[PDB]
């Protein structure tokens, strides 16, 4: 429209209908010029990397992008409480995105003194990758999200991507992408941008914990009509061999026949937060579970979903097998345990093997009169028919969706870090300040212009997501576990601003409070 | 609309119809950035407070708000005179509010020299809390009103609020509010804002004084048919006991039967403006009437409405029991009596007990041949059926409405400081300059941006209130008391500007001049 | 429950335009008398003018569940709040709704002023505190006076050059205009309705 008109309004609320929740978030952003308007080849060579496991090849772009892919972008802590205490499930449905009130600014420096002024004719350009033709970086859990607290102003992160490498080198199959080779909308102050998106059908996240365990599903009062082998010897001494059979029943539940078995396992090393209980060695990398791809070792960072500890063992956690969030102000490198927050998957204990335990035991031989029966431990167990499992829980600090990789086959493509896997996730939204040349020379020169006006932009972003709810139908008589604030006096309010103005999230909050039968 | 068009006009007049008055006020405001765009936890610890009675916990916000809640915002002194001399009652009916001609400005400092320029693309954001979802601070009598004199330019006050505390700490029941989590309208120069409001039904304020007193309502010429106990002894000496009864009549009015009794009382300590008549001790706090809430003592600052002094005792005033206004230029702390203006409620003397007197006397025992009759003084008297009272008078300097607290029960929820109590008062109007980041760094950083362009806004506000009038029907023969200016020569005109340009209000003006029968 | 208290409803950042009497003497010594006035503001919140005051009070005796803190006497009936009807004394068993204790004082409870439920299998007569369940009204602390405290203080005299200012404690306070209160909370074990007695008049007939 024009210089003097606002191109959009602040809309931050949430709206609870019967089976639907509509979250709306507005934030203020700032976009720098990245890479001096250049595309740059980057690799572990350009960054000085060494180990082959860390080698990479790729490109950094002048562009930047929006990430709303964490839940605290869309939910206040109160809204999150309201979701998790009342609902068995939820999934995203629709998306609405807006860019408005764009302001492009010019920075001039004289001597040690900078002046900022509006550049009214400068433009910002924006496009969504709707055909998913770019490397999708939103499914890796990155910084640069919209801030959880609506009054914070955030920097837009720089877009970059990786392609195939051999060491620091690239192969011929490596692909380079110019983001200028897409059509994009150009925006002066007074222009706005919007688009809508439909989430594809995704199952409801399970926001409940089971009130039954998979090995306890029997009627405790009644025998089975099945028999098991109770006794193989008639007693001490030579040549005592029998087959004795007993009814499996209430008194021996471990031996009863069952129709369903716990889900798959890939075993994690167990680490105690009580520190003297740990070995006196460096096992962090060496003792870690990992998978290998093309000679590279990638740590298996989230487990396949697994229970983080056994009952009462809460001090234990799987080495890499859980999500670790930092507290507010926690540094980058080598921080103590009290400065991070270790998620635990304890609720899926009912259907899922413990991350730090063997799946079970198998027979390793044929017994005989000569040979005793031998068993061995199953350290990793793939899918078996009859397995049943829960996915990893999702967190207010955590990711929402991932892009399912485009491949011939996948199994149960729920993202291992948690959330909703999608073949066509919310598309990437790319934004860039268009370069404005400084004064060119008065004689022609064929070289590309390397001299530009120093410039940055700011504005507002609205994200509106419609969420579908699955209500609790339970007949449970006794009251349930719910997420609560604690009444006891404290210097600060949890999930509130500091005395210095710093918003913090004191604890990770999962979704699983309400219960269901198994 | 656009940069070059005015978005509204100055409208300041008042319009007197038959039973309606419409006041319109326009002022010029300036809005700073508050708190460097931050929410801040505040408490008596952050301010250094000590006593438990003064302890608090709360938040200061970057937002600011409009307060038109004093009468001098809407009434010129002449209009006020015209209201109070001609009318038995008035109440507010409708409200219309406008923000227009917004100007956002940028401040740059080089060395000891500041330059102010327009920022044409910057925006201001505004919303009303229509659902009363925020702590309501307009019902406490605060500075920051629209100025009584239309040519004065005023600063918008900063919005803050308190929640539950224990000492300086907060409890889990304490609530934090982000004002960004409301939808608000964004305004560039050329955008304007308006909304309308309907006052809910409120009784007319009583702008009259009674021409009768509650104990004089009888016919002075005629006896009662009731009898009272005149004499209990037949004379001096032993064993003189009788019951003698007399007709209550014109000669003894104190003893007549009456149908209605004066309203409730909570006794205030009496202070003389003649200073040698006061005790030589510090009684201000120690001798003060107070109420206790959760171990805190709050001074009972306005009385329940009560008469400020007896007849001819005008030098006396209740310790806290009246409203005290400062004169123009009166300082903050420890000022002499001549620099303030002490309101008196003298007109309600007819139906209301004197603030500094006991309500009356009650029997404390059973008399008998052994025991003399004993009485005691009633220092505080709650509501009794048959009580009748007037509310506190309202003032041109004083507040208009309060928000009735949201509770299971209340009694006669007329605000004790005076005015119109409402469950849904005029809503809070919140305004903020939207933060404009300075130049961000060219490498991504996840920290919220703490560097902003220094900025402030100005504009105009219109408030239009429709007032309903209640005319005088009186049959009184003799002329009445009216508010007047005094003809005698003076250096300045009252309610006019100074020789230095300073507007002042020389006296508090109540509403009660005309009379009614009781 | 209220997230604000009735005495904290102000804007903490802004002064009042009202004044209060801060100082009555100019100092030590004879014949020091002044009237000094100050703005009520963020630093002194206790003295600010307010539009609404806490609800009515009828004072209850305070009993500690820590037993050595109680007096060594039988006060159960003798120290109890009561009302009289036709020469009969009825213990005032539920208070008019009032806050059961001050902050952090949870060990205290009003003598009769709260509902006491028995646990399962609790006997009829003279049972220990661990066999009953003492309700507390702590949430109404924001608008309601504490059951075991005085409502406040009133002036009992006229001060003068001869007489110092005297105050006295208000043990019971009836309704005043401008009072605001919460009703007693309701419980899963508790009653639902009552019949309002059929009478000429009643006030706020919440059971
Ligand atoms: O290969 C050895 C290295 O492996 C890395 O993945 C690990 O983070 C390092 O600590 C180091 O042990
Ligand atoms: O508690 C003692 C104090 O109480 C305050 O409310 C009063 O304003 C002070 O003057 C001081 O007397
Ligand atoms: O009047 C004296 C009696 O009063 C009763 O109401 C009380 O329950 C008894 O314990 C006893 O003290």
């Amino acid at each position: 429209d024009g210089v003097g008109s606002s191109s959009g309004n602040w809309h931050c609320d949430s709206q609870w209908l019967g089976d639907r929740v509509i979250t709306t978030s507005t934030r203020t952003w700032a976009l720098p010029t990245y890479n001096n308007h250049l595309y740059k080849q980057i690799s572990n060579s350009t960054s000085g990397g060494s180990s082959n496991d860390n080698a990479y090849f790729g490109y950094s772009t002048p562009w930047g992008y929006f990430d709303f892919n964490r839940f605290h972008c869309h939910f206040s802590p109160r809204d999150w409480q309201r979701l998790i205490n009342n609902n068995w499930g939820f999934r995203p449905k629709r998306l609405n995105f807006k860019l408005f009130n764009i302001q492009v600014k010019e920075v001039t420096d004289n001597n040690g003194v900078k002046t900022i002024a509006n550049n009214l004719t400068s433009t910002v350009q924006v496009f969504t990758d709707s055909d998913y033709q770019l490397p999708y970086v939103l499914g890796s859990a990155h910084e640069g999200c919209l801030p959880p607290f609506p009054a914070d102003v955030f920097m837009i992160p720089q877009y970059g991507y990786l392609t195939l490498n051999d060491g620091s080198q690239a192969v011929g199959r490596s692909s380079f992408y110019c983001l200028e080779y897409f059509p994009s909308q150009m925006l002066r102050t007074g222009n706005n941008f919007q688009f809508s998106y439909e989430f594809e059908n995704v199952p409801f996240h399970s926001s409940y914990a089971h009130s039954q365990s998979l090995d306890r599903l029997m009627n405790p009062l009644i025998d089975q009509y099945l028999y098991y082998l109770s006794k193989t010897i008639n007693g001490s001494g030579q040549n005592q061999q029998t087959l004795k059979f007993s009814v499996a029943g209430p008194s021996n539940m471990a031996v009863q026949g069952r129709n369903y078995i716990p889900g798959p396992s890939y075993r994690q090393q167990r680490v105690s937060t009580t520190v003297t209980q740990n070995n006196n060695s460096e096992f962090a990398w060496p003792g870690a579970s990992s998978w290998a791809l093309n000679g590279r070792n990638s740590l298996m960072n989230p487990g396949p979903a697994m229970a983080s500890h056994k009952e009462g063992e809460d001090r234990f956690f799987p080495l890499s097998g859980s999500l670790i969030f930092g507290k507010q102000g926690t540094g980058r490198d080598n921080v103590d345990a009290d400065k991070v927050m270790i998620t635990n998957e304890e609720e899926i204990k009912t259907t899922n093997p413990v991350a730090t335990e063997s799946y079970g035991q198998v027979a390793t031989n044929h017994q005989s009169a000569q040979a005793q029966a031998q068993t061995g431990w199953v350290q990793n167990q793939g899918i078996l028919p009859g397995m049943v499992w829960q996915d990893r829980d999702v967190y207010l600090q955590g990711p929402i969706w991932a892009k399912i990789p485009h491949t011939d086959g996948n199994f149960h493509p729920s993202p291992l870090m948690g959330g909703f896997g999608m073949k066509h996730p919310p598309p990437q939204i790319l934004i860039k300040n268009t370069p404005v040349p400084a004064d060119p020379p008065t004689a022609f020169n064929k070289d590309k212009l390397n001299s530009f006006i120093t410039q940055y932009s700011t504005g507002q972003v609205s994200v509106e997501i419609e969420w579908e709810l699955q209500k609790e139908n339970s007949k449970r008589w006794n009251p349930e576990i719910q997420y609560t604030s604690n009444y006891y006096k404290s210097n600060n309010v949890e999930f509130a601003v500091n005395t210095e103005g710093v918003y913090s999230e004191p604890r990770p909050i999962g979704t699983r409070y309400l219960t269901r039968n198994l």
